[PDB]
């Protein structure tokens, strides 16, 4: 009942442990499970929940033929209990739309959904289950946002939005909201060239997002936000350990304020926890496909342009599919520091498994441990052949 | 915990944004979704909910053959969470009956359901989940009511009921209830000739319903109710922009106190927000069929008999089906004024899609914005051919 | 939070209105609805709920073949929300057993379930969701109880139990419980010859049950209980309007303290509200089969042995099946008097509809009105042929 | 809201009554019921719940082929309402893992789940729905725990864990936790040679577990724990009434501090309530297979090495399958003493019913009575042939 404030620093990440896995596509072969994609996790003062953009069909239903398409009037942001599947009967609709972000401010939740045609789309900001604010497209070419949770400090919750070309310069703005109302907005500043899908976290009153340059870098851009002064900056992660996908081989030296060239016009949503020596970067194992997933500790990745890994942990092996990943923490857990967590989308169906007509996913999430725990790999686990 | 009072005026409607869509018939192709019709939306102090008259079968179940019929013992008023489908497992039964209305008074909810044979039907008024009052038919030919929400001011909630011919003079009464008990009732007064299905809203202690003349007008009747004095009046909307269906072409001049002739004995439930310059009228695009849906701003429509549109927004295109529409507002939202909202029923199956044996629907709702947002069209989205 | 006390008298019953109908077997043709029988209704301080003995299968599931049998280890007492069907996902298990009764005492609920072989059965009394007391069989031949709700006054809730022959003399006892513990029990007294399945209600600190003589009467026995003194008496209803089934024609004169002969060894659970001039008796229309259902007002039925009906209302027509019926009232409704209510079981499947292999039912309930409302008939409504 | 303390002694067990039965596999033939095994029951201050390790498929779904295997990434600890089946829509996920234990401390619940490869597995301890502590494998060969509930006294909840060979010496430790944090741990002491799966209960501030020696005894080991001093001891049950399975014939004399030889390398989870004269031992009726189940009163079984039964009760007959059984009590029931309770797993499918490709189960539980109640047998009740 009073606003949350980013008081603590991150605990030290010596390894990762399972947090949630829902086995959605497995159980969807014989249950009324919704078709989704763009998943993420967000916590309330009293519970943590799984989130996704629905496609408005079940996996086994006939209107699943066609759900590879990204934007439509039948998608919505839904949430369901931790480690359960997105079922028709157990899901809660947050807002209607095909791009989204959501966070709790300590008092209540803000969710944002965008719908529209490509050239005349709008966002409407819901606070405490009601509509309060709406924003129309400014550059008229697919107004989009984070597709993962936002973060708040004493009432002000910043959200990044891009509008325009995915393949050239675009127009990006950071909006600062408080109780659903706009307090201020700014256009992108600093050296990042293109922004798409930021994954954010906060600690000691500052917010760090790791985004996706779709235009030209294979290294990732970082926006650092100060929620009290309401300002930001961008840079790229210095380290030569490249984490977009597709990507060239990792070099010996990296780039701090310019894109690393090699692949143009394509990518994936990813994240990193940037904390001096305690820094871990997540990435696909395949340099060409969204397959496999690994976590790599690369001390000072943001600043040291010659930093190489020191420790690692395999989350999904290279023979199984992965997808989008993002960052969340439970800011209301008891303790001296915030425990870092993440999720990875495990996509099944088209384009790669084109033997079915649908595209859906399950989720795995992980949080950190100060211990050095042994690892296991966490694949989706369905057999596509049962759906034929 | 104290009665709600209509204190505020309506905000200004410069455009409309999506509020809820449930994609019911799509998900019903492979889920246990109930067959409905006559949908509507109503809010409580803490949540808003979707409502409909059930037919007592699922879409894919065999007893769906025949659900084009309107009155039977297997129908009931049910409600379910906002933007979810009317599922067997997630629905709450309010009362049993084939005509209905419901509203919350700030303390608890009143729901009214009517059942009976055509010539010996009765209403029973439920307040706080219990039966309190019952009313028997007065003219002995299908006692019916609004099929959308009612509105209350400091305890008194007025409901319009018609009993008698749908094709001639009928007998209409406005009942004023407080905590489920009748305080007073009056017969219809003013110049409206026939009343059927009123859609109502309230602002600054007055209640405005826009009803359907089934006998002879293609322009709509308006009943204005004063809940403190408990009195009313009726008129027709002056404007030549005609909003019943079927209807003749729009004329150059309209009628304020007489039906506009052209079609007899047929129509549809509709609504309008009548607020001086801030007035918007909803209607089907097809003049002959319940297809398409548009919102048109017609300044002073109620009084100016030569008023033409000034701005518009397309809700459903003319190639897709629509149906009944109604008005609601969330009287418990924070803010200086009430935000105007509406829903449109999207009917699928018989009579027009006679290639199946059932009749069902989904819902779309919209609320207003002070912004000028771009539009999208919101069709049901099922493919009838998957049900064959 | 303090015990309920039977303070009020019954309102006057000038007619009956629908209360709940669940359309269970209809929706069970394509949903996961449980197979039941022996239904009833009971209210809490804040909600009223439907109740039944489950058979541990769904209608469409394969283990429904065989559910005509009455006693087994797979049955349980379950409850679900008013006017919803007994679904696998929406039902709450009260206790395990094949005979039962339940009531709320103003503080919490007592439910009683009996399980066992025919010759070594036991009751275990649950109070506030926990086991507190157990009772073993005293005559060793199917220990059974009411199969409808019990009634409490200031803590003491009396329950009737029979143990022994259904076709001769048996041993019946009235147990008086308070918070789940036995306070006292007595054997049957007065002139009733055989007791089976009592339906009870209470008003002005006295409790009236109308039971079933299975041995030899076609008129029904009445046990009157004083919950403060903890004593009772039995008699038969004097009136010649006979309400068991099967039964001979109604005579001109009836019997107050002896069975009316004509049918031996068979019957049905029924009820009556006995209140001087305000007395209404329920019965099947068929004298030979459990088909049809009617309510008949027979002034002073209990005492006047030559009393004939004065007013009636048809609940289910003679061409549709009915079954067991019982009495309940919502003792926590606002008002000056208790509104009388009842339910009728609508059995479908074997023995009469032997073209399927299962036996199940739906429910209809009704409460009274001081008005004279018109009637409708309320049949189950499924078509057996869809299950073939 | 203050920690629970084991204050009472056990009531006297003169017989057992049904508590819960869910009929899971029966209803699973036509419902969305999850495949499980290793079931158990645990109570909260306000409700008791059924628990199991899920396999991440439904019975009728295709990925049920293969669920005989014990460890995988698709299993999780789930709970659902008492006497309902583990349904996709009604289950709550506690933690992810293939071995587990859980108990409520009077303030909130601790659940522990283990996942990993055989040689690099870890436990993570959840307290109040969040991760707090993690423990890595110490002997690197399937780190496992109780698979039934743990017990707490004034904050400290002891858990037994084994890591290492199931067929030789292993390494067992008792961890003492308070609010999810480790207070202390000790290695096994006393005369028990091998520990696996302990079933525990507590009364008058001491905790008694009855475990399974997988290496060589057919008599069972007992660990007695003092939660204030945080220490323990082990012994074997003296009595010649042998309760592991498989097992040799019961001898005339038993062993108190050595394994009884006869079968090596195999067994089953079981339990006993050890209370002087009031002592009852549970066991399979088959000496060779997990079939049938009986309860036997063997006065002073723990100490008297020549003790024979004095009274018995058959729970499941020898022609039907049983499986794992464990102990729980509802420490928050009103009363002067704790009522002893237990559950038995009823396994269906492979290995014995190899005509299907899946392995699943239902549950029966029982609590004690001071009465001498008659018995019934409680089999699963599905017919495997309906699944073909
Ligand atoms: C029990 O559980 C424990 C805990 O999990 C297990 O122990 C863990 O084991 C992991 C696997 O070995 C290990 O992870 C590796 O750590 C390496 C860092 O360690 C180095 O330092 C130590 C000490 O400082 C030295 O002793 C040691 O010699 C090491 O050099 C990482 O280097 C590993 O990551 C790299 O390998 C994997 C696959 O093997 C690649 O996918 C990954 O991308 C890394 O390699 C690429 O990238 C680097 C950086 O640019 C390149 O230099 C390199 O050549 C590779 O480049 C190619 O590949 C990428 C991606 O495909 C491509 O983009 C690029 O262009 C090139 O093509 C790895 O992270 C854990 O650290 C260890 N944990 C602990 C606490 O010990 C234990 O094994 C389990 N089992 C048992 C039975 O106990
Ligand atoms: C991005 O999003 C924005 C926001 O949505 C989009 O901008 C909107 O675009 C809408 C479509 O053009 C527009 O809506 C129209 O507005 C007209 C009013 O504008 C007039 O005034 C302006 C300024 O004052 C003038 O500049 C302009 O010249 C206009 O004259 C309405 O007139 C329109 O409604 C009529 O047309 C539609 C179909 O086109 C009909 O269905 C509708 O019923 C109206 O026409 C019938 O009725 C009238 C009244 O009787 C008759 O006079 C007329 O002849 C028609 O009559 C026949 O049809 C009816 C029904 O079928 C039948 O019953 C009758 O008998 C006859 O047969 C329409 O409402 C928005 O106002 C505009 N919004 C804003 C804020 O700008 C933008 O386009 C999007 N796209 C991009 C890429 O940016
Ligand atoms: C609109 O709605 C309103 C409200 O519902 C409708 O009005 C109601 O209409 C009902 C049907 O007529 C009516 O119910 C009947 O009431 C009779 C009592 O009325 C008598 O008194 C009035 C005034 O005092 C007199 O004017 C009138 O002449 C009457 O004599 C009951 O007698 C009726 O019950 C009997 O008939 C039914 C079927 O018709 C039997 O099933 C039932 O069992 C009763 O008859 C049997 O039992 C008696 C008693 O032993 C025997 O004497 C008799 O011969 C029958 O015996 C045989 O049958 C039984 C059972 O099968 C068997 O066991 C036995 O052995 C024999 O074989 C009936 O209850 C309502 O009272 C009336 N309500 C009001 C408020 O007016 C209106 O019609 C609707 N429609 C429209 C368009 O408005
Ligand atoms: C109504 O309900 C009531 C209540 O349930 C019913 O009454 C109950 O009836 C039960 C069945 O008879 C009865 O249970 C038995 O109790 C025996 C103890 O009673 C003895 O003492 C009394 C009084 O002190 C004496 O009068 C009497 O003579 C008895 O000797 C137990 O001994 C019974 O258990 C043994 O038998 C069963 C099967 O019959 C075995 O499965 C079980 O394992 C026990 O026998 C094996 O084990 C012992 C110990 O080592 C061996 O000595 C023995 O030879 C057996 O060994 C073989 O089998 C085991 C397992 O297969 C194997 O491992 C081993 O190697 C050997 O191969 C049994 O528990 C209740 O006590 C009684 N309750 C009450 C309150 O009275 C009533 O019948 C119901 N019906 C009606 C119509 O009323
Ligand atoms: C956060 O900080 C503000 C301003 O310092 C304070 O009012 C608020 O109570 C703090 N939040 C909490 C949960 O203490
Ligand atoms: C999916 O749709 C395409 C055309 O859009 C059609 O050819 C194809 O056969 C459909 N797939 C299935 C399995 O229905
Ligand atoms: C509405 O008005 C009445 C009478 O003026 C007043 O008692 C009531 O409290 C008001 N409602 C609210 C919510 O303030
Ligand atoms: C629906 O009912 C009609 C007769 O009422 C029957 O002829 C028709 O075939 C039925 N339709 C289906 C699909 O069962
Ligand atoms: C019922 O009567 C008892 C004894 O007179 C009294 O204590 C109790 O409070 C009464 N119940 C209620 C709800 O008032
Ligand atoms: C039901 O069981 C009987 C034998 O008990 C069997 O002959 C019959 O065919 C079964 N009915 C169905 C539909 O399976
Ligand atoms: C348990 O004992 C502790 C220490 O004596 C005490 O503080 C606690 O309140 C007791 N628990 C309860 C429920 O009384
Ligand atoms: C199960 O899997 C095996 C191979 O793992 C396969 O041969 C078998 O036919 C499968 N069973 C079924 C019913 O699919
Ligand atoms: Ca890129
Ligand atoms: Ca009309
Ligand atoms: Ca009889
Ligand atoms: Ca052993």
């Amino acid at each position: 009942r009073d606003f949350n404030n980013l008081t603590k620093g991150l605990c030290t990440i010596n390894s990762w442990h399972i947090y949630g896995k829902d086995n959605a596509v497995r159980i969807g072969e014989d249950s009324d499970v919704l078709v989704t994609r763009e998943p993420y996790v967000s916590c309330d003062p009293d519970e943590c929940r799984f989130y996704a953009l629905s496609q408005g069909t079940t996996i086994r239903g006939k209107h699943s033929n066609g759900t590879i398409h990204d934007r439509s009037q039948y998608r919505a942001l839904i949430s369901w209990p931790l480690s359960s599947p997105p079922t028709v009967y157990n899901s809660r609709v947050e807002c209607i739309g095909w791009s989204s972000t959501s966070c709790h401010d300590g008092k209540t939740r803000m969710s944002i959904c965008i719908s529209g045609p490509n050239n005349n789309a709008s966002a409407v900001i819901w606070y405490n289950r009601r509509p309060v604010t709406e924003i129309n497209t400014w550059a008229r070419n697919i107004l989009r946002t984070q597709e993962s949770e936002c973060v708040c400090h004493n009432g002000v919750c910043p959200v990044v939005f891009t509008d325009g070309s995915a393949t050239g310069p675009a127009e990006t703005r950071i909006y600062y909201f408080k109780e659903g109302k706009i307090l201020k907005w700014e256009p992108l500043a600093g050296t990042a060239k293109h922004i798409e899908e930021c994954s954010c976290y906060g600690e000691r009153a500052e917010i760090t997002c790791t985004c996706r340059d779709n235009w030209q870098g294979s290294n990732r851009p970082v926006i650092r936000i100060d929620p009290v002064a309401m300002t930001h900056t961008s840079q790229y992660i210095c380290s030569p350990v490249l984490t977009d996908n597709p990507r060239p081989n990792d070099p010996t030296v990296g780039k701090c304020n310019d894109p690393y060239p090699g692949n143009n016009n394509n990518g994936v949503k990813g994240f990193s926890y940037l904390d001096g020596v305690n820094t871990w970067l997540g990435r696909t194992i395949s340099r060409a496909s969204r397959s496999g997933y690994e976590m790599l500790k690369v001390p000072n990745a943001l600043t040291d342009d010659k930093s190489k890994p020191t420790q690692g942990q395999t989350i999904v092996l290279n023979t199984d599919w992965s997808g989008y990943s993002g960052s969340f923490m439970d800011y209301w857990a008891e303790g001296e520091c915030y425990r870092a967590c993440f999720y990875v989308e495990l996509i099944r169906g088209r384009p790669k498994e084109d033997k079915v007509w649908w595209t859906s996913n399950s989720i795995v999430s992980m949080c950190s441990s100060t211990e050095f725990l042994g690892q296991w790999d966490w694949p989706d686990g369905a057999k596509i052949e049962y759906f034929l």
